């Protein structure tokens, strides 16, 4: 069956050394795996959803503005996809199976039309990749669970700034959400 | 109390003579009232949400594609706001209290972040304007009702192709949704 | 594949002569068709969801309280299913494919777990029956549309007190929601 | 200023020594604080929502069935509120400001009418209590955040079976959700 891979916030501001809200080394370490798994999913016929923070510096009505420094600002290089994943987007961004969705909350579902697009395509399984494991990925996974999706987490293609938080989230995915943990070849991990 | 005015699909494709899905004369007849009530709402400090159909011609996954001819296509003049309402947007579009939201369903809430933006601002009352009364306006109103908003309908600033459908919708707003019917001066109608 | 039939508000208070918010004769006229189509859907292996108004008197926080007289009050006979449809529920209510869901808004989806139950079963098509065509049925249909369900409307198994409103709703289902209008044999009209 | 206290899954099966899915001693340890803070909120005129797991044996369509042993089964003692909280419910459950809501997912919002009831009362702040901090409480908190509620967490009135998961969740509430941590007297903890 055809699935959907969700690419969560893997942008310059979350990954690069000078990124405004960078997760640093652990985020950079998944660059090869996240691009590889995305290409693999696309090649086999899956839908690809880039779900990307789209913030505005002067937005005092957003509770998040008080919690983190400005990041992924609309019209800035901070929103550019990091590494070879960006090259994949140059090659296939205009394809009918590839989507770019701006989001304001951590979850890829919140205030977006992600659920609608998935339901149009009768997709029952989402495959999650990106950063941070315990924030945008976690919120997306919980929303996916409540919306009745089967969930796959690409373990080597998610990362957090805190190793303990990364480990909590992975445990939560498997034990509470019943997610399948998979590698960069989309093979289950035992 | 600060309210929000929702401006629904009042574009060239729904209003102009040559509009791809035009409501024709009844839609054109509300041009003065819809621009007047929007400027009045903006001047008093209300939030203004332009919630506009954003369709793609090649979208075989959208059930609406089979129901209506192509309308409000991306990058076309069909998506331009009709009359003085368009002029108002050119003057005040970049103001912090004015919003543009692309939508794919009839309802202004479906797959958008309208509810999120309204709740950020603690808005309890929505004021509905636009076309068509029995489709995009009706769906928006029903969603607003289920989301617990108080509803105001600007009767002289909503219109449909079918008079019987326009009349059904107005009756539904008042008797089933408990909406207040108001004029272009935002005064209740008796 | 396996579809779900939604049975909307077909209770004493909406149908019977003495019903608190009765649609009267037009609602009573669909009794045979609504019971027949529900029994048919169940025989075909479909899921059946009874989605029924569950109101409380003196619920001042509900906006509907000011719009309609008290109806379908919790613990009252007004919530009893009307006619042979009630007999069907007595017979098959304990079956794993048959559900009873209390609702407070007109739409069967609003504040309920209907969508969750349907998605658990990977249901892609809902079949709508009940009353009123232009209120609870219409709201349920619109929610179903926005939630990406294919929709079937059993034309002889929906009713309103207002003929013009019933007609509007049927047109809206077909032309705006892209719903299939079907008969009591579940054949397209 | 009228708030709503949410009492999440504080029942025999999650708390009692012989509970089917018991969090054990840490859950038992909060019994005094959770009952005290609930009685306080009620005295202050707040709404009280008991949001309680309602599961069925042989519910093969529920993904949770494969993740945890049977717990909080409808019609069983497992669903009984633990400690003085249960006594409070006997005393005041029939009050108009006190609600009992059955739920099937971890989040108190998922498939329930919680949001609807809160919006009816124009509640803007939810106060969270119960178990487990990193499951039902966490999911409820994340849903509350996405739905635009201000969040208070009663720190001494939430618990998990795993202390490290409790710590993660508390950090997540404060740093990611912008929640206020409060004590059993509803005073902010600094
Ligand atoms: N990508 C993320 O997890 C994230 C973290 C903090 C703020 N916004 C997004
Ligand atoms: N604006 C509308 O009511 C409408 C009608 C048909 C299709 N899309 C939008
Ligand atoms: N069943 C209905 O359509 C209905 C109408 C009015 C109030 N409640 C329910
Ligand atoms: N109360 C909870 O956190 C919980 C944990 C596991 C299953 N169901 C509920
Ligand atoms: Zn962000
Ligand atoms: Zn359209
Ligand atoms: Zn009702
Ligand atoms: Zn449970």
């Amino acid at each position: 069956m055809t699935k959907a891979l969700i690419s969560i916030d893997y942008t310059e501001d979350f990954v690069a050394d000078s990124g405004k809200l960078t997760a640093g080394a652990p985020a950079q370490a998944i660059s090869d795996a996240i691009s590889k798994v995305t290409r693999l999913a696309f090649e086999r016929g899956d839908y690809i959803f880039f779900t990307i923070d789209a913030h505005e510096e002067n937005d005092c009505f957003h509770p998040e503005s008080k919690l983190f420094p400005p990041h992924n600002l609309i019209g800035t290089s901070g929103r550019n996809l990091y590494g070879d994943l960006g090259i994949f987007y140059q090659e296939h961004g205009s394809d009918s199976r590839v989507f770019w969705m701006d989001k304001r909350h951590y979850s890829a579902f919140s205030g977006t039309d992600l659920d609608i697009r998935l339901r149009e395509r009768r997709v029952s399984t989402v495959i999650l990749t990106g950063v941070l494991t315990d924030i945008s990925v976690l919120h997306t996974a919980i929303d996916a669970y409540n919306l009745g999706y089967d969930i796959e987490i690409v373990k080597p293609a998610v990362a957090s700034i805190w190793p303990e938080n990364h480990q909590f989230a992975l445990g939560h995915f498997k034990n509470t959400l019943g997610a399948k943990l998979v590698d960069e070849n989309l093979n289950e991990l035992f």
